[PDB]
């Protein structure tokens, strides 16, 4: 389909159309990305994600289309750590996307190891919200939690500063105009502060021509929840 | 999703979230419900249909809501004949549905022949466009080409006399309003020439709560071309 669209208020535990990658799962209405004991507390060593099943026309070769997309989405991080971590990203990549090998902790569950800088070896969009930053762990990020935007690599092409909130939702939303090839992000907390970051992208050079779009979250030796709390997208080609 | 949409203005060869079952495929732009020959001439014996691959959550025994569709689509039909067969039907049942075991010919590809009429043996709603009506074969039909709303059973619980039109396409809209249980189809040729048909439903008591949406077409010892040109759908889960 050129159009496609659909919107999760919340998450009721009767679920068909996501694919649960990792330890994802839902409780309480919500997606929780990373591993939760009994209590609802988070644990180490965790990654999860989720996607879409139904796989989204980004661009058309033979039409020269490319998609406009939105997605609008909520989440909270919670963790009784000084320095919960990891993060949580909103990611657009392959239909067949499967968690790498070792890509725990600050890897977010989208990048190998031994690739993680290399953008030659990843064909993903994502927008990252990074709470951990330790420059001895996490060389490749600035010293503060930050909102990134991440293109085939983990060192972010682009980052602004941003506040950790704990249990506090972030209402997020993500566009991209294939006219002038803007990938802007706004980031919004309920007392009205403000976050803002664009990047300029030409999506045919990076993804394939049809993808998947979903979230990761990861917590090494550091942890916190990462709760998804609604999510609404829509994509439709363009004439460029 | 609480809501979900796509559109097809056409249907180009590179499908990633139709399933194929039967004889469909895409030729031109367009699906061919029921088999071709090199040329594009319509054969006998053939059934065909295509599914959304997401799953519509039409209702949710939770929250007592019910979802509110809306189908659009066009389509056409032609024959070397005259008394072209049998139709092609927009429909929607449980999701892991399947081609019944002789539902070729006056069946449409929906129903099984041993349980046909037997409303407590089927879960289907389906909009029928059908071109044959021979008493030999299609008992169940009023003796003249039609438009039927079908609910579990092959014998249309309401039907309109329609007029076959070879070549040109129908433009067809299909609406369910949960509110007063009605389901509204307007199908239009492009001169302006125009069949309405209504029906009133509880979708909750035919149907599971999550369902797929598609279209299902046959030629048994007559045949045609059932060429479906364009769909869009869009359904929201609304409490009433
Ligand atoms: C207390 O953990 C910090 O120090 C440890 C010892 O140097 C590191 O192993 C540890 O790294 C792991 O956890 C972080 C935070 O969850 C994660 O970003 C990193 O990829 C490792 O998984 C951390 O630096
Ligand atoms: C000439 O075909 C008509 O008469 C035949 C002899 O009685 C029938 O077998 C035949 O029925 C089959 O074809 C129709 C039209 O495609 C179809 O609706 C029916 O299910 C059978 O497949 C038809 O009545
Ligand atoms: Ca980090
Ligand atoms: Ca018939
Ligand atoms: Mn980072
Ligand atoms: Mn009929």
């Amino acid at each position: 389909q050129d159009s496609l669209s659909f919107g999760f208020p919340t998450f009721p535990s009767d679920q068909k159309n996501l694919i649960f990658q990792g330890d994802a799962q839902i409780k309480n209405n919500a997606v929780q990305l990373t591993k939760t004991d009994s209590n609802g507390n988070p644990v180490a060593s965790t990654v999860g994600r989720i996607l879409f099943s139904a796989q989204v026309h980004l661009w058309e070769k033979s039409s020269s289309r490319v998609a406009n997309f939105q997605s609008q989405f909520s989440f909270s991080l919670k963790s009784p750590l000084s320095n919960g971590a990891d993060g949580i990203a909103f990611f657009i990549a392959p239909p067949d996307t499967t968690i790498p090998s070792g890509s725990g902790g600050g890897l977010l569950g989208l990048f190998a190891p031994g690739t993680a800088q290399n953008t030659s070896a990843n064909q993903v969009i994502a927008v990252e919200f990074d709470t951990f930053y330790a420059q001895d762990s996490n060389t490749w990020d600035p010293n503060y939690p930050h909102i990134g935007i991440d293109v085939n690599s983990i060192r972010s092409v682009k980052t602004v500063k941003w506040d950790r909130r704990d249990g506090q939702s972030l209402n997020v939303l993500v566009t991209f105009n294939p006219s002038t090839r803007n990938l802007d992000v706004v980031a919004t907390y309920s007392d009205g502060t403000r976050y803002e970051v664009s990047y300029e992208v030409d999506v045919r050079s990076v993804l394939p021509e049809w993808v998947r779009v979903g979230f990761s979250a990861a917590s090494g030796e550091q942890y916190q929840t990462h709760t998804l709390e609604s999510w609404s997208f829509t994509s439709t080609l363009l004439y460029t």
